[PDB]
């Protein structure tokens, strides 16, 4: 019913990654042709804790349900002065995604509960499905494990509005994960950086819009202190360069 040709390995990547001292993976989809390439297959398909990448399935279960309104509605800071400035300020769906405010999305946790935030994510087919431990921070230090190439599955889906929420709720969401854009490309991505849980990883998940094709990027890396959380856009962006896909 379905065919996958398979990924390619392109290991000549891994310089971006040793160019640098850095452990990852890159993972590109080709979607005009429908291939596949990465510099560590076996990396590709290891599956880790999404962290703040969460926030793309957790956006769209929060707009389908109407815990968020809109991208205008205003979650007001709750008092809390948190080590990360921007965070203790008000917020939309647009400032929380850009600026990852985890209590923001904490919040829309608790008001989807664990049955519906369950249900959704096996709707999704995100990942390993499993929600177990805290519902306002599974994601971080519970059960829940997604792999790069999961990742890209997912967000092929909200690309092409297929997943199994309302259109619009897809469309509000990949306007909140706009990064970048100018007359080259289209950015949409989410970052991540997972802490909580050994090992420490940065995340960078998304896709390039082109004139006339997209291409579907995933990448995690190593990441034991913050100084190198750069380096995530950085070497996606060298191995984009690469493959002609951005000047
Ligand atoms: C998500 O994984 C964590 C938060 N998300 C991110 C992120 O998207 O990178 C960070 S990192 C923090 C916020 N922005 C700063 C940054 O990107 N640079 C200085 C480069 C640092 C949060 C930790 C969430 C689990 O906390
Ligand atoms: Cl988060
Ligand atoms: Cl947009």
């Amino acid at each position: 019913n379905l065919y996958f040709q398979g990924w390619q390995e392109n290991k000549s990547w891994n310089a971006h990654f040793t160019e640098h001292k850095s452990q990852g993976v890159v993972v590109l989809w080709n979607e005009n042709k429908q291939q596949g390439f990465t510099n560590n297959l076996k990396r590709a398909n290891q599956a880790f804790l999404p962290a703040s990448t969460f926030k793309i399935p957790n956006s769209l279960i929060a707009l389908d349900l109407g815990v968020v309104k809109d991208e205008h509605q205003v979650f007001k800071w709750d008092g809390q002065t948190r080590d990360i400035a921007t965070w203790n300020r008000d917020h939309n769906l647009i400032t929380a995604m850009k600026y990852s405010v985890v209590p923001v999305y904490q919040e829309f946790a608790r008001q989807i509960g664990e049955a519906r935030m369950s249900k959704m994510l096996h709707a999704f087919d995100y990942g390993n499905e499993d929600i177990s431990g805290n519902v306002d921070s599974f994601w971080l230090d519970g059960g829940i494990r997604i792999s790069a190439t999961e990742q890209i599955s997912f967000l092929r889906k909200l690309y092409h509005n297929k997943l199994h929420v309302s259109e619009r709720s897809q469309r509000i969401v990949k306007q909140a994960m706009l990064t970048e854009a100018n007359g080259d490309y289209i950015i949409r991505a989410k970052t991540g950086y997972s802490t909580r849980i050994e090992p420490k990883i940065g995340w960078w998940v998304g896709w390039v819009e082109l004139d006339d094709n997209v291409w579907f990027f995933a990448m995690n890396m190593d990441m034991p202190t913050s100084d190198g959380l750069g380096l995530r856009q950085a070497i996606t962006k060298e191995v984009l360069k690469q493959e002609k896909i951005i000047p």
